[PDB]
């Protein structure tokens, strides 16, 4: 018995147990553009609760033609990494515009916002230094922060008590600088940072304040600019990384935002912007008119902050332990991943699109289904939804 | 001084320390779609031979006319992971035609190869297995592998007999599987890994074999398939990584290849699988047409040996070291940085198009210029490249 083939066995086995403890993903093939209703490949046409689209600029005609223009002007790929011939324009222009959107001096960008934590800590920091996470940070972060040779500590989820504690141990453990990181909207809670409190815990020790703004950019704060904005920082922040790919058009590309010699020094050393391809001008492109949409009107936002609302009060009086609230990412726990196989499965039967979240996505034994309100849903959606979720509720054992 | 200024001041000193050694990158703005002739911001039209753009693909017209079909079909962006609803009919298609063009079972979809590296090794290795690389491989394989538990060996660059010392240590030191790992052609000097050779020591040991066949996908190998169809060793890989984002369209995304049964574990487990924006839905599209355009004619990757046949040749008749290779990568050794910066520069008067590789992206002490070479380039352009070297060659010492 060879020992390739023991491998391939060993993998063969791991994925029967993955199957037996009921945490095998399956996919569905989604037949349309994205948007707040969606069709599988088998004919069923849904309501679509669980994607990025938070402000439904995914499949929106004037970033649609907006992408067919930077086609047009610009071509499809460069084939290129930033510093060799992949910068074009329209890449200056978006760093540009980001800068300016988000309240900072510069902007460089990834191919993701995974890519855009990879290469943070790893070039700002080092072994002298530390990075202090909220416990719940983004496995991106995570990997980022593994990266680098600084000295890691987490305090517990959103506890600006145990951020004391731990950024006064960096101190007492002799650490050059900090850099305090998390989640401005947390993945998959959908709790938002204190970044009033941590800013001013932040200040009391000269470290800084960096923040992961994916589910956030686009529609938090009164003008969509940040959980910063929320939270009356706009300006104030050392780093903001974050994605092209949730609200601000889900095609690809990430960015980090800093002050000029952060964004200048990741341009000379980050190893995803030195050794991965440039955005495609398509998606710079589109990301510009993006800005042109958001920065002309905050009605989309404000939309999905009602749409947010009427669906958590919502599911709140059909007996669900939602609170009332404008969180965009609403989760449900049922704890068990099987139960979540079937709550998604059987709101799927009912015409509502979501999925299961459980391990490694979520920790064992505490499997969710993530709701992800939309600016696109009208409010026979939203109630058709609502009713979906009251029925497998019950039937499920939730209510 | 507060911690957080200070350490803005050692941003910026090592932001002038990267200046003093000449050792700063600037980049350059191209107006125009990637092509073998581009022009900067400055209006100034110039030979393009420094792109991964090696078939042309990356502004052919058919290929920008999929993009625009799937724009209107399958809309802009996703916004979502595959698991969630980021798996369109596109995806799985794609995902057969790259296994089928591969030689490989199945196929697993990431956001760029530095990610399918990125989330190659933590999901298939654990503590007791090996990873053994060649000592040049790309960043994104390190990266990869200082993410995952295995043990570590590196071999000496396309050194067989390392590679047996390293085989036997690795076994010496208990190893329970094994991978050897090597980029399939090298980025940085364009030499081409001793793949049957390596498949041949692989299976003594009974070790696994991969490839990273970036700069081979699409052209090396009669019918344009990679190393492995170069090498013999078609059909007997067990993995292979790479990119959509050179040959095959240039715009993002990248690709694991390998059995179903390892693909299958990288959809449950591989972080930037489960963590990071699905594929946009115009560059799985056009992915589609570039394997219809390569499957139905050998032109290109059969024009694109012939033009680096003759633009070696060129070189090769101006007292230009032709290091290693018939490979597209053509690397023109200046050693000293600031040299290459001059060389690059030189050449941009002349109206060429290429840029300085020093460190990190090559070691210090071995700075260089990467000739890259297209299908697309005209005899005109091609001969008077060869003059722009010639005289700048001659100008600059090096001839
Ligand atoms: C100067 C930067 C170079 O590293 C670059 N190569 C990028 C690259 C990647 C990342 O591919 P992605 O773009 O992340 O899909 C993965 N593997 C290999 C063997 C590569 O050569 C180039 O040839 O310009
Ligand atoms: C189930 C997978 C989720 O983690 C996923 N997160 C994507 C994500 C990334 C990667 O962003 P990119 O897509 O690579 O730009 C980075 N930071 C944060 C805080 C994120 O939430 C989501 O919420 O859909």
């Amino acid at each position: 018995m060879s020992n390739a083939e023991a491998f391939y066995a060993s993998i063969r086995t791991e994925l029967e147990s993955i199957r037996a403890a009921g945490l095998f993903k399956n996919e569905r093939v989604i037949a349309t553009p994205q948007g707040a209703r969606v069709r599988t490949t088998d004919g069923r046409e849904v309501i679509n609760l669980c994607a990025n689209n938070y402000l439904g600029l995914s499949s929106h005609p004037q970033v649609i033609e907006a992408a067919h223009e930077a086609l047009r002007t610009h071509g499809f790929g460069l084939s290129s990494v930033r510093f060799i011939c992949g910068t074009q324009d329209l890449h200056k222009t978006l760093e540009a515009r980001l800068s300016a959107f988000l309240g900072t001096e510069d902007t460089i960008l990834y191919g993701s916002a995974f890519d855009a934590n990879g290469g943070l800590f790893e070039t700002l920091l080092g072994a002298e230094d530390a990075v202090i996470s909220d416990a719940l940070n983004h496995a991106s972060i995570i990997d980022g922060v593994r990266l680098s040779k600084a000295r890691r500590y987490r305090y517990q989820h959103n506890d600006m008590d145990d951020l004391r504690v731990q950024l006064e141990q960096a101190r007492a453990d002799g650490a050059r600088y900090t850099l305090v990181f998390s989640d401005g909207v947390f993945s998959m809670d959908g709790t938002v940072a204190r970044l009033d409190e941590m800013r001013a815990i932040c200040d009391e020790y000269g470290a800084l304040l960096g923040i992961d703004e994916c589910h956030a950019t686009g529609f938090m704060g009164q003008r969509g600019r940040g959980t910063h904005e929320a939270r009356g920082v706009f300006g104030k922040i050392d780093i903001i990384t974050g994605t092209l790919g949730a609200a601000l058009g889900g095609a690809s590309g990430g960015f980090t935002s800093a002050r000029k010699e952060v964004v200048a020094l990741l341009r000379q050393r980050s190893r995803p912007y030195l050794f991965s391809n440039t955005v495609a001008p398509a998606i710079v492109g589109a990301s510009i008119a993006v800005l042109d949409i958001l920065e002309a009107s905050t009605e989309l936002r404000d939309r999905l902050e009602g749409n947010t609302r009427f669906f958590r009060a919502g599911l709140d009086r059909l007996g669900f332990d939602v609170k009332a609230g404008d969180h965009p990412i609403i989760p449900i726990m049922v704890y068990d991943a099987d139960k979540a196989q079937q709550l998604a499965q059987r709101l799927l039967e009912l015409g509502v699109y979501v999925v299961g979240f459980f391990y490694p996505v979520v920790p064992k034994g505490q499997a969710r289904i993530r709701v992800q309100m939309s600016a696109l849903h009208d409010e026979a959606a939203l109630q058709a939804a609502l009713d979906a979720f009251g029925q497998a509720g019950r039937e499920l054992g939730l209510i």
